């Protein structure tokens, strides 16, 4: 009697018991993703799906999800969904900002700076036993990295993860540059960014940092000719999508100098593995964990909760993405 | 007919050519540190000396050096040095302040950072292929660490550097605690800081930040005890020198989950090897890093030269750090 909820990974049990008292609710609880034949045979009934981006909630999924009429990701991106074709179909799509803002804009910074300063490498040498056998305490030449403190930070993607890696700039003396599709004179007076454009930001800037969604628009704009712009010293930070950047062309600039180091958060595929990246050690790599604090996760599930239950009392949902589909068909189940 | 400088070290050839115009210059170039026994015979008709914390500038080293009259620290550590007895002798000592706080209180966010975010484990995790091997994409409890924003640092050594870190820390939009001889209410203006006694730091603060010197006052001064008091979800960063935390007992917290995680440029001896911390997970570790820019690098160089040339004029050299001996002995050389 009350409507269904597949939810399809282990997310924090505060969202999931909210869930239950609005819903009939699912969870696939497994450490494995859930396969995609499983997936299309358990939305068969469903009124509203939680998803993550391991899910591709295309066409083909909508066809087999007769009931469906929200998709809530557990995340902020939503590439993983096709939203023109839930708009079509009256099939309300939300998502997760802000409750991940903070975790994220911190992971770019721990990037930046492992990359900035060869911590995974000093790590490696110091746990390796490598430090001690080689006898030597330490040398003016070793190790040596790139400051912060007046030098020039370049944000693709100005919005909310970006305007908090800016606030987190400010702290270090940093010049802020930022191209992005809008130009917003409030985040620019609060914290003395300027806009430019892309190519003027990859020329001038000697950290780049992307938090752009993926889109058509955003798809390989950091291509060869784009990595060629950049300074030899410049550090290159991936925290949007993998398919931001093209891979291929990143490490041809790592091993011809044309930059110095790159921190990505994001791949192509994932999982990745890559054997000519991975053997760099000018890059540094993490499995798509900027959203990875306990408080983000606790945050994200709750904020999952109250999009499907406003929802189901006839209302917007709070964090809606296709505001188009409201005209379209109601909110609510039938 | 110049007097005569030995220098330790291969430092940047910027400082080495300025006091090339004005002094004898010596430089050991080895990659290897320079061995005791060959200090001892190097220092025998020197009149200044240019010193890496590697180099212990102490009794015996100023018996066998009768024409030293100055000892340039290319550190602001001076640790290394029997500074009282310098004064004693007549002796002037220099460090490097300043020109390093940018490089040092970035390093320490990038500890705070790569700990607080597993940066390091991640980083392994990716490279080695594990991530593939297992086939799971992402998992919505994997890899959980702590939020800064809104968080409590406490600074324990309120100095350059550790003002430095709070500049920092307000990007981040923490409430910031310092523990440290004197209270600055200028600096508490300027950042929002406060001062606390050390014991409330400790157990008020989500992140502890050391940035200390070395000194009988401060030698473990992070005791089993005052470990005890830190939050079980508390990061220590430790940028000082080693022996200001007692190793053996922040092995103990690390293990039995008194602390969450720990990240270390500095150790007890340099180099180190220790098997049972170097097995923890939740440790980060570099190889005494802390100033480590190519920038901070060249300054320093410079500064030693500075501080040389300014005493061979007969001026008071820059950054002092034993004034008292000025009435002892006035500047200069004979
Ligand atoms: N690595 C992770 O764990 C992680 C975690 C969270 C998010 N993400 C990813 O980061 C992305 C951004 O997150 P967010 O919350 O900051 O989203 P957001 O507030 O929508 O910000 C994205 C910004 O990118 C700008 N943008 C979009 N298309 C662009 C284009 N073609 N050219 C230039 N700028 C463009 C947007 O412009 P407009 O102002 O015109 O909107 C917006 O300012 C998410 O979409 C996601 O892919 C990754
Ligand atoms: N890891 C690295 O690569 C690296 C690089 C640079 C420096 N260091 C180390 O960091 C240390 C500090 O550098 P800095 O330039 O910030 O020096 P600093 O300006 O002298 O600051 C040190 C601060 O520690 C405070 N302090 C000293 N003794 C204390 C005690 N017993 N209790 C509480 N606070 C005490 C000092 O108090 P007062 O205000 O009363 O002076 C001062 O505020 C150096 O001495 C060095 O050991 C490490």
């Amino acid at each position: 009697m009350k409507p269904k909820v597949f939810i399809t990974r282990a997310i924090p049990e505060n969202g999931i018991n909210m869930l239950e008292e609005e819903f009939e609710v699912e969870v696939w609880e497994e450490e494995r993703e859930i396969p995609r034949e499983k997936l299309l045979e358990k939305v068969k009934d469903v009124d509203a799906l939680v998803t993550m981006l391991s899910e591709r909630i295309d066409q083909e999924v909508f066809e087999n999800a007769p009931r469906l009429r929200i998709v809530a990701n557990y995340a902020v991106g939503y590439d993983n969904i096709d939203v023109e074709e839930a708009t079509r179909r009256g099939i309300y799509v939300t998502n997760t900002p802000d409750v991940l803002t903070n975790a994220t804009a911190d992971h770019a910074f721990a990037l930046l700076l492992a990359t900035a300063r060869h911590v995974v490498k000093g790590d490696k040498f110091v746990r390796s036993g490598e430090w001690k056998r080689k006898g030597i305490a330490w040398h003016p030449k070793w190790f040596l990295g790139y400051e912060l403190y007046g030098k020039t930070i370049g944000i693709v993607g100005f919005g909310r993860i970006g305007q908090a890696i800016a606030r987190r700039a400010k702290g270090f003396n940093m010049r802020i540059l930022y191209y992005s599709r809008t130009r917003k004179s409030q985040a620019e007076k609060e914290l003395g960014a300027e806009y430019r454009p892309l190519e003027e930001v990859l020329k001038e800037s000697d950290f780049v940092i992307l938090a752009v969604p993926l889109t058509k628009e955003t798809m390989y704009m950091i291509n060869e000719e784009r990595l060629k712009l950049m300074k030899p010293t410049a550090i290159l930070v991936n925290i949007a999508r993998g398919k931001v950047v093209d891979t291929k062309a990143l490490i041809k600039a790592l091993k011809e100098g044309w930059i110095a180091g790159a921190g990505l958060d994001v791949f192509e595929e994932e999982p990745y593995y890559n054997e000519e990246l991975f053997s760099l050690d000018n890059v540094v790599l993490t499995p798509h964990i900027g959203s990875a604090t306990f408080e983000a996760r606790e945050a994200m599930a709750e904020l999952v909760a109250r999009n499907l239950i406003a929802f189901k009392r006839g209302e917007i949902p709070p964090t809606l993405v296709n505001k188009e589909v409201i005209k379209i068909r109601k909110p609510g189940f039938n």
